[PDB]
């Protein structure tokens, strides 16, 4: 039912509106196969009725109307709406999880059934840039994982991994782009301390980490390749390495993936 | 000096490697301009004549023929190379032709001397110009003039984004756009190493490293907030993430990475 | 329970030492109460009566007869000190009377056990309501009213700010806005020697050290700006402050503030 | 060098940046000056414009009709621009005019050199102007009076707080109250980072933040009490504050601080 499937969303966030945009954007999806609930809250409304997309007064409509379901209210409330809506989640309805933290063998348990995708995307969904990993549950088709993989491709990049990994991966994916956050302001301040008016170096260090990355996902190389061909002898950029490399650098942001991996795990 | 054409001018490259070919794709695939109007010399590479050639330009026999056929000269042989070929073309270089080095350290006090004409732009691209995502910069001399610097401001904004600034930043300029990609992609090894530390499959984690990195530039590039602003949005309260952030501030990953520009920026002086 | 009268209510202080004096100073001045509506307690303390008697604060000879004449009382004796007191007090707790808690580190449902019922608001002020600049957090018992919070909030915000909170996030604003001002301190201090390290006189070095701390913390408070655009505003391009901030950032100075706010809400959830 | 009528003085503003506005917004606000007697010049510039004539002021076409109308005068062009300023305008400076530079970085010695007389004095202010917290100190130039300096005390006291200081201390002013509002934004944040990694959410932990640090530095500039007796104050015995002080003596945290200062301090002298 690829091709012509009605997609619900239920909640109306950030990440619902990015995927349904999308999806939309891309030409996946009509809006008019797009649907959610939204209550009180008329910013929300607008954005979703602002790209032509039906909002309905109550998750059971979204859920009767739709073949998919993506579930993405915050994970603390997710057990008690899916819990709330079981009697209508059927066997042929393909439910999605985008909650953080919220294990397949959960969902399936909250749902009754284990035809269930659990995807994990990032922040980056926003820009259609998210870095997005997929587990199935027990009963989710090939047929099933390539429509979300199409669905999740629409907001950036996605690779299936088991639940297991699910940890790690939000020390990785999910926090990451903090890192690299802080590594845009850091190195934007190191442009001024360099003697560059502030504008410049924070245009200057967003665009080198978009393009060394966008180096990075196309080009076919390991890093250290890449590290190799901008390395001339002696040159301005291998000093820079080397003062990463006196600091740790990289070990520093081993620590930060560990970490942040760790947490998770203790989140549960 | 005569303005040039804009819609209509010729473009020769002197020196026929990676960055030319990187501009003149991007250009022509652009529409910036036609490959007709394109030229470049290249002597004894039947590999590098290949490359232009298969995307329809015309490669001459001479670096003389080039320039006297071009409205805009693009330099871009080694920084080392570059005084000889200016100084060899020199009485070619009329005031009514636009030349632009993307030579890495020359600065335009010295372009201006060898050419013995202010009629010049500096462009300083970086690695990223091979996926169309540089991060270029470019100083005017003393007769160039603004219609120049938007012609220029077009052809390199076929190779990724660019900004003006004055020639006295450009030391500052490599140890960040121009040295950077190298600490980005040491950053994104560390965060595979990481992944992998943590459990991760090998090609996954690499896989998702280089997708972070790109999607965290990509909200810093369009969002139009400040990076403590994109931050303080993915820091939950005692969160996975915030668990990372500070791991970081513990060890100083800010200061590393200013020490890292910093330093680059120095060498760059230093090197002249 | 009976709604407190919004203007007015009598304020009962059991336990009169500086936080009581500083809300009882502050509610006066700001005209939220009058000194005859106010009543306190103290037993053989002749200069915490005076302090109080100096402001035109009655003092009576009991707890007992504070609690009887007060709609609402605060309690701001040391915490090891406050069960037994309320424990004493327990029968004149009518559920007609607002209670409120000072004490650092004691959690409403101790607050709510002790006193037999749930109409108990709990605020951590910090040591800057003496100078009526506190950083105040409110948290809320089962019965205590919207009304009972905003009459919290008026007083309390006559001695600073106040937000509300949850009880479950107190052990972290213990470690931030409780204890935060000893950072500051050291903060001020250690700023000051750098100025003499500098070559400062040591009068002018604090007193620039204390009012660029003041200054600095009104721009965050009213600029409604993120704190790294603040950052951004004032470091020009290779100048003084960016030398400075580069130096914090070599040594990690965030992530040692964020140490201390860490180890001060785990030493806090220690002591509970 | 006739005794600038200290209360129908008229006041001229050679630059009309933000330092400018502040100045002439405080001083108005305060009845230190009425918008009639203040001038400014603003070319090719409408936003400023609006900016000054939004507040009363006469935004005249030059310069020099500013000096001509003004018995006192600041420059508040960026000190890059200074020389070139005062050299221009040298003909109209006459010595019955009190001048004022807020400059960075321009010493007295040049400042009077440049004018052609020593009826001159420098403000060094700081970026919470902005908020009426400036911490500024002024040098005044061989021929200012004591009445002259009592002007500007009044006039920069609407800003703020100000101090006198001989000129050889401004270096190691810079680096404190100039440069210091940057180390204290960074503090903010790393503050504010503690309290969300110790599970505070991101907006109370900012407001906290910002508080706590707005109080600290009131209980210093109020108290008469030295840093270390404040800190004393609130360090209980064993309690969370101490734990917190003790994790930053564990780092180094005063020595850090003291280095920014020293850094700024130096990079100011080498800045000239
Ligand atoms: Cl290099
Ligand atoms: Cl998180
Ligand atoms: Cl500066
Ligand atoms: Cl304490």
């Amino acid at each position: 039912p690829a091709d012509s499937y009605t997609l619900g969303f239920i909640g109306a966030g950030k990440m619902a509106e990015s995927i349904a945009k999308g999806a939309v954007r891309s030409g996946v999806l009509s809006p008019s196969r797009i649907k959610t609930a939204i209550h009180s809250n008329p910013a929300r409304r607008t954005a979703f009725e602002s790209i032509g997309i039906t909002v309905l007064s109550s998750n059971d409509d979204v859920v009767r109307d739709s073949n998919v379901v993506v579930f993405s209210v915050k994970p603390q409330l997710l057990k008690d709406v899916v819990l709330k809506l079981k009697p209508l989640l059927t066997k042929d309805k393909l439910l999605v999880s985008v909650a953080a933290g919220i294990k397949m063998k959960d969902l399936q348990e909250w749902a009754g059934h284990e035809r269930f995708i659990r995807v994990m995307p990032n922040t980056a969904a926003t820009v259609g840039e998210a870095a997005s990993v997929m587990s199935l549950g027990g009963a989710a088709t090939e047929e099933d994982a390539n429509l979300i993989s199409q669905l999740f491709g629409s907001i950036g990049k996605i690779w299936k991994a088991d639940d297991k990994y699910f940890d790690a991966i939000t020390g990785l994916s999910g926090s990451g782009p903090a890192y690299i956050y802080l590594a845009i302001e850091a190195l934007a301040d190191g442009g001024v301390a360099a003697g560059l008016p502030r504008d410049l170096a924070l245009s200057l260090a967003s665009q080198t980490v978009l393009g060394a990355a966008s180096m990075a996902t196309q080009s076919g190389k390991h890093p250290g390749q890449l590290k190799d061909d901008v390395t001339s002898p002696g040159g301005t950029t291998i000093a820079g390495v080397h003062e990463l490399e006196k600091a740790g650098f990289r070990g520093i942001l081993m620590n930060a993936v560990v970490a942040a991996a760790k947490r998770s795990q203790e989140l549960s």
